[PDB]
């Protein structure tokens, strides 16, 4: 029913910047994490 909030690309990206999706908010289909949320989280970090 509810797909995984973490995506393959987002995971690699997150691990790259030592970030965690937990700190990032997902605005995808159902509230999942998106490249926009990851890149945005770093823009302020």
């Amino acid at each position: 029913q509810n797909n995984d909030a973490l995506s393959p690309a987002i995971r690699r990206l997150l691990a790259e910047h030592n970030l965690d999706a937990s700190a990032i908010k997902g605005t995808g289909v159902g509230g999942r994490l998106t490249r926009e949320d990851v890149e945005k989280h770093l823009a302020k970090a």
